[PDB]
């Protein structure tokens, strides 16, 4: 069965917006989420739909854009390392619970190449910008 | 890489009529179907363009999906139930020559279309018209 997905507020975790932030939303996931092979990944696996009874016994941290869309939206981030954490966490989940050369694996990969290029332009410098 | 207009699901020029199998056929066969763990794939066109498949609407010429049924028992656009139950026939047909008999999408499709076929065989015996 599906966990609830994951949380895009909390009102125990301080909340920030920050230049690096702000990037990553307007520039990074932007270009993802429009990217050809982004459509798997903008919502939670749902794991009765696609049969995957041990999905979530073998992903314990599930992530998906949609998730990280939101939490940028909430500024529900502290940092742009939060941020970034949560797409690799995304990736490899993928790569956990599938096999090389799958072709959801091979999707993933083209994602996170063209992620890892959109963070190399990020700025350098964290700037704290009041919400 | 371009979408092709879905099925019609109403025209004017055509006859509109209700039967006691058509009802059932909606209230019934296409509820049940419709709340199926593997539904998902079959409740809207094939969006060829998002799944990235040029050589869809090369190969399937009658395409044919759950929402569109819906439309049309909705619409009263058949005239009986075997219109009916041929497009759902045609639905999982083409989902069979478009994909491959291992496929996981073959196997989804095969599973929907036995309780299909257990469904309709509670069909009511005769087809009366229902103004
Ligand atoms: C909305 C529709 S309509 C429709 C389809 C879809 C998605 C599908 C289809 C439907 C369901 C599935 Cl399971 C696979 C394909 N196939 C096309 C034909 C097609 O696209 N052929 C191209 C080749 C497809 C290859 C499919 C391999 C399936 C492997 C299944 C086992 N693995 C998994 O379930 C893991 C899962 N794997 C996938 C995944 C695997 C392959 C591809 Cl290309 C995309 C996503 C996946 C997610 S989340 C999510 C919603 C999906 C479908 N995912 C994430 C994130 N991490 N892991 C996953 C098709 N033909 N007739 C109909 C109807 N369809």
């Amino acid at each position: 069965m599906n966990p609830p997905p994951p949380e895009t507020s909390n009102p125990n975790k301080p909340k920030r917006q920050t230049n690096q932030l702000q990037y990553l939303l307007r520039v990074v996931l932007k270009t993802l989420w429009k990217h050809q092979f982004a459509w798997p990944f903008q919502q939670p696996v749902d794991a009765v739909k696609l049969n995957l009874p041990d999905y979530y016994k073998i992903i314990k941290t599930p992530m998906d854009m949609g998730t990280i869309k939101k939490r940028l939206e909430n500024n529900y981030y502290w940092n742009a390392q939060e941020c970034i954490q949560d797409f690799n966490t995304m990736f490899t989940n993928c790569y956990i619970y599938n096999k090389p050369g799958d072709d959801i694996v091979l999707m993933a990969e083209a994602l996170e190449k063209l992620f890892l290029q959109k963070i190399n332009e990020l700025p350098t410098e964290e700037t704290e910008i009041m919400i």
